[PDB]
């Protein structure tokens, strides 16, 4: 069962309908990289969830009442007033994004030489982490590391693997748990209830903070609500207030889940961190007041946060993927599974056999998707893994996918059909798609400027 | 086929349904009217595509740049030169909506007496036309008040007709020739260019004038681009200029197919009925500067009627109302045929076979639809068509419909399988509809305002 | 005493500050006529204060949030409450703007040769009352008809000519007494709170209806405020209600004192013509739920008549207009007086008495306070009478004026000095300012588009 | 002269004084440091020119039309484009202010050990050279830090101090010139193109680096086109365009000269500094593509950054500030000379004779200020500038100075009239202010949430 949007179109944004003879030379003129597209030239962007959700009505007309001042603005006081309402934390400082608030935490939970353990890990938040001196564990448990498992709260943490550390390294030497809500690189695979309080069980015991990655916490609720035991006569909201009560603080970002284009901030319950979390904002963000956003944008997360604990919205949003994800399964298409709450990724090891991961699977993958249906979708494989600078040789990444990011409240099911029509028609001859190799490749950051040509 | 959305969505509103308890009261209160409905307690809001229509970005960025100059706007000048150059028209007056252009063009073309002949007619155009003195013709096609009927060009006048009031009543006592492009109460049915080529050669030839409603201009030639020989590879603006250069003039309610929540026009070729035009619309509108109109709307119209001309826009403006039609007519449901451009008809007699037209079964159809489903939609039937003013009896239409209005880029094909599934749901327990009678009526165009109790 | 904005700017407008040498070849483009000039040539626009005035962030929130349903829109319901809260009548119709509320009321109230009778008149109200078959009879006092008089509340109706009235045409046939708030055509002066008791009575006594030409009611309510002994300690809000309790109903243009760019509305107490009303707005504006007006134009009306009512906001409105009319008196410059509250009107018979009324020194005064400063004035005097096209002469009105009107909100006093130093420069050597001659004169509506060139 | 507001207002928001009965508690709870007061508790807003401009009605169109993906945006390109053409550095990595700029800037261009040398120093901008490990030394002539000297162009590099440290130190040792426009700390005061040629052509020969702060680059611009000998007929751009010829990049916050409320970024030259800023710019702000800003504000900079060069804005600009300086000085009161581009600062040393600066009276006068006139101003002296890091004694600047800070296009002269009034009768009881002591003293950047106590 799909439900229907349980919103109504607003507004509209203008696109680029260009045919396929068109698009084939916009993604030549790209080297092949769809990193290098021009939003104009693309009809369905699937690049990213990040950031380009759609606001509603509510949260356009907050952003003509932004309250511009420095220091105190009403629109600061909005957000705090609602963070500490949905999430429960006592303390709260705005940030520009998430790795704004990764920033401020890893620098006041951080001695060097100390570890921080998580499920699995995300790009920034780790380099913020190990920038500050920290060791990274991974404590997620070992089926999430199995990409084709079908098995619910694939995210958890091995309770076994925390006690081990605990035991080897002891809990002085543990800086905090970090328990991101969705797992990304696991697909967006969920985290259960009862293993967040599991965690802050076994870490209390010890003294050792828990600090969550919330930035797709919503969908990670709805996950509970529809999978887990006893939570089906719970709210969004009262699942979301009851994970948090789990945590001594979290980084979000607003951008994913609170539904908005910019924007996200840094919890705490502690008073001593607190104000020392706003003799740093200053430093890298803004004030504690506005922390690197515009009033305007503080108002709008404020108005989107409390959007997203609505019911219908985040199932609808959940289940639009899952269509997609459905709809490419049924086809034999091969993708992670489960799907998660943001994303659908497709397996283009499997999907391109015939090539070898030194040809590119994924990022020539990409290519077709965007020649064959005028859609962006993001490589995540072997390019975006990086060249090893010291020995010269690829980072070559277990998991070689291709991931469909939704934007929330952007697309219709007429346009995941779209993606998922041409994706099935590409799987048919899949033996056709061909092999990239570099005409450009930079020292860093390869996956957004580099070029290719057919091999 | 069925294409998907070509445009993504900048912003929404939520949408929600009340339990069928509180329908019922609601419908009540109402007396059994759609229109006395509020709109908070409609679920999908399909009463009309007057004015309901979602802007586009570029639409809402014009609207900051609104010059609210009395004389000598911007936006006026906008205007004024997209019309020109799109419709082909020497001059314009712009007016709050259409029948403000339709009171100025009745009040400047009718001398008392006299006879206006259209292509079946409408509430408000028929209204100022009798109310100015003219007697109504209807010169359409008999087939097209044949609900079932499946042909094209439905909306077409009878040439035979038009003669025939020509030889009976003398040219001198044509005050013109009203021909409507779609028509509305055939079921939003189109006008071949062959036919509007055939009226003005045969009226010119009289000297008798000609005037376009040019309300659903741009669905009129996307079915001249979709089915009439010759045209296929014409793009929808060279239609839509070549259809208007067999006019003398028009009135249109930009509110349709310009895309907007407000707004019209009034065009003309001639100078004296320019000049005479704008004296008069200085009593009812405002200056012919701005015509009752914002400056931002003037602009919001100016770009809408330009993005109407996007084929790919049109093209899914038109196939989304067909989908729901065709997942009608797939169930058995009757309707009125072929789709129109802008709402599928629900064939009220067919529907409602167990009762006679004076128990207005399509005024108790729509109320029905409402508590069984939260969907408003419309009577178009006996109630909308007034009461003869010469022996106080209804008018006695053949077309006795319930209409699904579809807004212009508002719903997906969700929203559309949602109301169909409700529909095909009512269409089995149809005996349930109980007749309806008067109990109070307005003077005229009572179907706005009317009250209704069961038999 | 003149006080400092009780506002801040939240965005602004941007203008041409083209310099005199090409004000000058603009001013010619447009055959010296103000009324040819293009907006986006002009500073500072002072045509007219209708539909010019800037809104507030919360009225643009409120624009945001349009509901643009056909019917039962939460934006009407808004507006609704609004004026029955502030105006304290039992019923309210939206009408586009003005004159649209007036045609409905005229055709509501009067019965072929009955008589309309008010204080003074303005033109579009006037010709609704003549159009549906009133005599019009002015009963304003004496007094307002000398234009140097010095003296408060000039726009007081004379209740002797109102009983002379009564007792020579008998009280059955007069239709309604057109009360105006505040008198235009006696330069914005306003009536007292005690002559508005006076007349209910009056009128009372003998089944008179009264109906307010409310445009201008929040200006009036200020000057009774400042002015009426009594009134000090009540606020604007308790002003305005009392003053609507004196009266049956009224017409409103929201483009004045509501603070908005479009939009208006008809008030009344009686259950019977608020019926009729509903019957005949269907006709020319719209349903009974929007009038011709987008739903986001009736939120935005509804948040600025309950802006209105602060009395900073009213007071510094009055005070800048009266700042200019203040200084242009200290330098000797002629106006009428007292000061209105819109507009400041220089006397240009006195300005210009050099030249004779046939070469039209109001246009040309007009002409030259644009290309010495860029601000665009309106010609009242004898263009704007007319001609009589049965004898072909001009009509010759005893005002020979230019109107400096003040749109709310939109400029400073730094602007306000621009106009009082280019005007007062002028005057310094008003002898070399030239008269005009007709090179094109249209049959109607000449000042819109009549061109001149020098004598 | 002091020429009118080069624009109208579009739309306003409301200002209010609470009394001041209330202002003294506000003002005790924000432990008498203004920048904990509330933005609903302040009258007229003068803590900052930052992120607190009105934007214009072409800016919020562009807010309209914000392209919010992750990669290709066209507000992106816009950007980048006419950052290229009105600055003329190669390259631009956007950053969500201009401190995200700062931290890219030290983190690529100093070795630890290394000095950086500028016109005075900054407080965000010296942290994060600090903070990298450069020592900083003031090479501004002596002059700039003389409050009461009226003398052109005092933000002018002492050309022998430069020379001095070269020779000294080596220009290996030398990580770059830190040259800002206007200088912000001595009161907003400009650079002459002389100057900027000379440390050019100094550092140039010596292989050492000069990056501008371009913050308030335009006023800056405007100044040498009001002063310096051979420019009264460069137009604005060209100024700024040849000023940043003479720099290697700069950092630039948006939020004062770009008329945002959001929003800055990098420029340089160098492709190698370039791809080095792409990778660290992942880490902190985002993709360089967005930088940490929403589309939307990508491009209401780029708009508002060429809106900046008309002249008659900027020139209306300073002139304002002006206004205020010169109605203070002609009342007495002691002030920083000249008047800079953006604020008046009242020479507090001077105000407050009874008080040594270690009683801090500038943070205690900036209180007095709230509470007898409800203004806020902010502290720019003793508490601002921080603790000497070897010693931790007091940095002692000459220059304790209370700024009364000017947003763009957000007040006007009467706004001014009542700042000044207000100051002018404090003046007057001047004894009355007492000492103030540290209650919280914050690690770094302590000015801004530093709490105090009177002693
Ligand atoms: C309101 C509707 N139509 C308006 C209309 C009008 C009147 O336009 P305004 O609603 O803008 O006055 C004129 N001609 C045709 C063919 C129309 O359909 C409707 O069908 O719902
Ligand atoms: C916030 C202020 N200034 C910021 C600033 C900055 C830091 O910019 P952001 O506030 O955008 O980080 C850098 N350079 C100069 C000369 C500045 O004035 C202020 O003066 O109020
Ligand atoms: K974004
Ligand atoms: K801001
Ligand atoms: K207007
Ligand atoms: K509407």
């Amino acid at each position: 069962n799909y439900p229907a949007e349980p919103f109504r179109i607003k507004s509209v944004e203008t696109v680029s309908m260009i045919p396929r003879d068109e698009r084939l030379k916009k993604m030549q003129e790209a080297g092949y990289n769809t990193f290098l597209l021009n939003s104009k030239d693309i009809y369905i962007d699937l690049l990213t969830d990040s950031g380009t959700n759609a606001m509603s009505d509510k949260q356009w007309a907050g952003m003509m009442m932004g309250d511009e001042a420095y220091a105190g603005s009403e629109n600061f006081y909005h957000l705090e007033r609602t963070v500490q309402e949905l999430f429960g934390f006592k303390h709260i400082v705005p940030t520009h994004q998430g790795r704004g608030a990764e920033n401020l935490l890893s620098q006041l939970a951080i001695k060097p030489g100390q570890y921080v353990a998580g499920n699995m890990y995300f790009t920034t938040t780790r380099y913020h982490q190990e920038k500050n001196g920290a060791v990274f564990v991974d404590i997620v448990r070992d089926e999430a590391h199995d990409a084709g498992l079908n098995i619910a709260f694939k995210g958890d943490i091995d309770l076994k693997k925390l006690q081990k550390l605990i035991d080897e390294k002891g809990a002085e030497n543990i800086a905090y748990i970090c328990l991101a809500v969705t797992v990304n690189l696991a697909g967006g695979q969920p985290v259960s209830m009862a293993n967040m309080r599991a965690v802050r069980e076994l870490t209390a015991a010890h003294g050792i903070k828990v600090f969550y990655d919330a930035t797709r916490c919503v969908e990670n609720a709805y996950f509970i609500k529809e999978q887990e035991q006893g939570f089906e006569n719970k709210s969004i909201a009262e699942i979301v207030h009851e994970m948090f009560s789990y945590a001594d603080g979290c980084t979000m970002s607003g951008k994913k889940d609170c539904l908005v284009n910019i924007g996200g901030f840094l919890c705490m319950n502690d008073d001593e961190m607190f104000s020392s979390a706003k003799e740093l904002v200053v430093v890298y963000e803004g004030m504690p007041s506005y922390g690197g956003l515009a009033g305007r944008d503080m108002e709008a997360m404020a108005i989107g946060l409390r959007e997203a604990m609505q019911y219908e919205y985040i199932e609808h949003r959940v289940k639009q993927v899952r269509y997609l994800g459905d709809k490419l399964k049924a086809a034999g298409v091969p993708i992670v599974e489960p799907v998660g709450g943001h994303a659908v990724f497709l397996d283009a090891r499997r999907f391109c056999e015939h090539l070898t991961q030194d040809e590119f699977p994924a990022q020539s993958l990409a290519a077709s998707i965007y020649v064959e249906t005028g859609v962006r979708s993001m490589e995540r494989g072997i390019i975006s893994a990086g060249r090893n600078n010291v020995t010269g040789e690829h980072h070559r990444p277990k998991l070689e996918t291709v991931r469909l990011t939704i934007p929330r409240r952007v697309y219709t099911y007429a346009h995941m059909d779209v993606v998922a029509d041409g994706i099935i028609k590409l799987y048919q001859h899949k033996e056709d798609i061909r092999g990239l190799k570099f005409i450009y490749e930079p020292k860093q950051l390869r996956f957004f400027t580099a070029r290719f040509d057919y091999i």
